[PDB]
């Protein structure tokens, strides 16, 4: 019996917070109570099964199970058996469910209800994320759960609550986003590119991690860690969870063999030791490290030895220019990873291959030029803009390189673009290129999963499915669609109401920003002169409509003498 295998291993109170996440993920759109009957269901079945490993169905797979059991209150895809059941509930996954917006009460009620039915309370909470990110790291979950109950466990027995919970519950909201956007970029990853792909970006960011680990060691990571993925994107989430606690363990007991700043880390919980060991910093730089060009350039044995294993050869290679390079970022070293094997694949096939292949490190300059220069140049501007125009900046720019895009996917990513400024210009040259170009990488992955829902610009898709490591360049290089047919005016997409005055300050920039993609896509050979001259008036428009006498008319007739003026420039 699997089941009662998997029972045994996490315990009740995991077991049932990890089958209540899945079936979250798999039918989005049914109600709590629903979910929470099935799992119960389900969780009694388990128990009669560690009992009698032979009961009822304890024979079968996961899968079986849990198909039936979400089959009960569902079509097409229940018509299906076993394998190809499973896959169509994995590509019915939505990534921009069209759920209602989560509204906080207030902290007197939540305090209230946490503090009657505490299960419950924390059962919803579970419920509600793993609705909206059906890729969400499962077992990370779990952690973030119990860091919540920690909130409002002292939070609610304080003098000020408001003052004690809203920060700390802000805090979560954000890397909770934060963390499904990094796990659902390795999910694409392994979905759309393969586990070799994966491996090597495991590869060469374990490296820089655990630079005194041997390869030997770091591969054995890779291989665990790879499978822990595997799991978790494709559904099998309490192996996911089992298999993550297992190597949470390995990695403690060889310790040594690893890193030494794992200490922290395996003296605690498990939840907040997996959790530790992910976000633990980079090891120390072993002292005396041979030069890569003796083995890789020099040598007159590359090409018998790349022959022999192309695979662990320019393995070996991402190792040792990662391990002595964590001021690169880990698509940077890939993309070199790549020049090293096309110069091989080449050279290896010439007269003299040395010769040939001697000025490959020629190559790898330009390469790690572009990104510095590029980090380097928009910083400094983001320095001078701050991140409210800086974002304004990138909304024009974006808009302008791929204007079919939908509104909403180019405010909310052109947002997220504008964050790494603040996240990451603040570090010092040495560790920007990590921070940069990886938070590029999640955010772009970010813009081609929910293009990928609706098709609509060519340029779109090309820039996400010819290269995972190339995203970024790719849609760098991009100017603007000269091809493109300027859209016509629609009265109601730019007339202003009182109802943006009672909107958080927030709510409004995002209202004067999706004014401003909508001026675009109307006027895209228009100039950041014109733009700016023409922002600056829409927000008169809101300061004296929302501050005017009882007018609800301002937003029609001030909005008039705005279009007006909007269609003048």
């Amino acid at each position: 019996s699997e089941v009662a295998h998997r029972f045994k291993d996490l315990g009740e109170e995991n077991f049932k917070a990890l089958v209540l996440i899945a079936f979250a993920q798999y039918l989005q759109q049914c109600p709590f109570e629903d979910h929470v009957k099935l799992v119960n269901e389900v969780t009694e079945f388990a128990k009669t099964c560690v009992a009698d490993e032979s009961a009822e169905n304890c024979d079968k797979s996961l899968h079986t199970l849990f198909g039936d059991k979400l089959c009960t209150v569902a079509a097409d895809c229940c018509a299906k058996q076993e394998p190809e059941r499973n896959e169509c509930f994995l590509q019915h996954k939505d990534d921009n469910p069209n759920l209602p917006r989560l509204v906080r009460p207030e902290v007197d009620v939540m305090c209230t209800a946490f503090h009657d039915n505490e299960e419950t309370f924390l059962k919803k909470y579970l419920y509600e994320i793993a609705r909206r990110h059906p890729y969400f790291y499962a077992p990370e979950l779990l952690f973030f759960a119990k860091r919540y109950k920690a909130a409002f466990t002292e939070c609610c027995q304080a003098a000020d609550k408001a003052a004690c919970l809203l920060p700390k519950l802000d805090e979560l909201r954000d890397e909770g986003k934060a963390s499904s956007a990094k796990q659902r970029l390795k999910c694409a990853s392994l979905q759309k590119f393969g586990e070799r792909a994966f491996k090597a970006w495991a590869v060469a960011r374990l490296s820089q991690r655990f630079p005194k680990a041997e390869f030997a060691e770091v591969s054995k990571l890779v291989t665990d860690l790879t499978k822990v993925h595997t799991e978790c994107c494709h559904g099998d989430l309490l192996e996911c969870a089992d298999d993550r606690a297992d190597l949470a363990k390995y990695i403690c007991e060889n310790q040594d063999s690893i890193s030494s700043k794992l200490k922290e880390c395996c003296e605690k919980p498990l939840l907040e030791k997996s959790h530790c060991i992910a976000e633990v910093e980079n090891d120390e730089m072993p002292a005396d490290l041979p030069s890569l060009a003796a083995d890789f350039v020099e040598s007159k044995d590359v090409c018998k030895n790349y022959a022999e294993a192309k695979d662990v050869f320019l393995g070996m290679f991402l190792y040792e220019y990662a391990r002595r390079h964590p001021d690169y970022s880990v698509v940077l070293l890939l993309r070199l990873a790549k020049t090293y094997e096309t110069t091989l694949e080449k050279c290896c096939a010439a007269a003299d291959p040395h010769e040939c292949y001697a000025k490959v490190f020629d190559e790898f300059k330009p390469l790690v030029e572009e990104p510095q220069n590029l980090i380097k140049q928009n910083c400094e501007l983001f320095e001078q803009l701050g991140e409210y125009k800086f974002q304004n900046a990138l909304l024009v720019r974006y808009t302008k390189k791929v204007p079919q895009v939908s509104t909403p996917t180019l405010v909310e990513v052109s947002r997220n673009l504008g964050k790494v400024g603040s996240k990451c210009c603040k570090h010092p040259e040495a560790k920007r290129m990590p921070c940069a170009e990886d938070y590029l990488s999640v955010v772009l992955n970010q813009l081609c999963v929910l293009h990928e829902k609706t098709p609509v610009s060519d340029r779109v898709t090309k820039c996400c499915t010819e290269s995972l490591v190339n995203r970024r360049p790719c849609f760098s290089a991009l100017e603007v669609d000269e091809t493109y047919v300027p859209k016509e005016f629609n009265a109601e997409t730019f007339t202003f109401h009182a109802d943006i005055c009672t909107l958080s300050e927030k709510e409004r920039q995002i209202k004067k920003q999706t004014a401003l993609v909508e001026l675009v896509k109307h006027k895209p050979k228009a100039t950041k002169e014109q733009l700016k001259a023409v922002m600056d008036d829409f927000a008169a428009f809101v300061e004296k409509c929302c501050k005017a006498d009882d007018k609800e008319t301002c937003f029609a007739e001030e909005g008039k003498k705005l279009v007006a003026a909007s269609q003048a420039a």
